[PDB]
């Protein structure tokens, strides 16, 4: 029973696309995009953005259950992210592109997130890549927050200032779920789709993909 796109790959489907996966302890299947091209393939996409067609200003429940479509932009849903990352040890890669043709990535040796009663707190270790030398996600641990669930480390409400659902600190150095600003708009925006150690706190990115695979791939 395919638990993730790593399984899908090892069974010989080497072509990127929509696949269905059967996550342990989850009542129903789930479609995901599998990227089979990137490291040596194997990647379950957990979020993707590229055109702004999908709105990321959603509440806790939509963040939990997922929204959008794996043929385009989407958020896989926290409950599923937790569930997949409970099945084994996963690593996380984050593909990013700016408006001038540049591609960069961040990678994490180890990723998982807590369950809902842990506010889906992020845990990460082992940052490398070309999207900056420091990690733009906090490594040390942050809750997940959205407009209706204020779980950040700030006295202010970060999801309200920056939009979207994210592991905000006192809003920290990233928000890949902010507002999508188009070509030539990407400049001077404070609540865009940002990764501070790549392009900075006021650049809005052209495109993001967050994906996971097991260490033993
Ligand atoms: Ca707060």
């Amino acid at each position: 029973p395919f638990r993730d796109c790593a399984d899908v790959y090892q069974a010989g489907f080497n072509k990127s696309g929509i696949y269905t996966i059967y996550i342990n302890n989850m009542p129903e299947p789930k479609k995901v995009f599998c990227n089979m091209d990137v490291n040596g393939g194997g990647w379950t996409v957990i979020q993707h953005r590229e055109d702004g067609s999908l709105d990321f200003q959603r509440g806790w429940k939509e963040y939990k259950m997922g929204f959008g479509n794996p043929s385009g932009e989407y958020w896989l849903g926290n409950e599923f992210i937790f569930a997949i990352t409970s099945q084994r040890q996963y690593m996380l890669r984050i593909e990013l592109m700016d408006w001038e043709g540049n591609r960069a990535y961040s990678q994490y040796d180890r990723f998982h997130i807590g369950n809902e009663k842990q506010n889906y707190r992020l845990y990460l270790k082992g940052h490398t890549g070309t999207a900056g030398k420091q990690s733009s996600l906090i490594l040390h641990g942050a809750d997940f927050s959205t407009k209706d669930a204020d779980n950040d480390n700030c006295m202010c409400k970060c999801a309200l200032m920056l939009t979207g659902g994210w592991w905000f600190d006192a809003c920290g150095p990233s928000n890949l779920n902010g507002m999508f600003y188009t070509a030539g708009q990407n400049h001077g925006k404070l609540n865009g789709i940002k990764w501070h150690y790549f392009k900075g706190p006021s650049y809005s990115l052209r495109s993001t993909t967050m994906m996971i695979r097991p260490l033993d791939f």
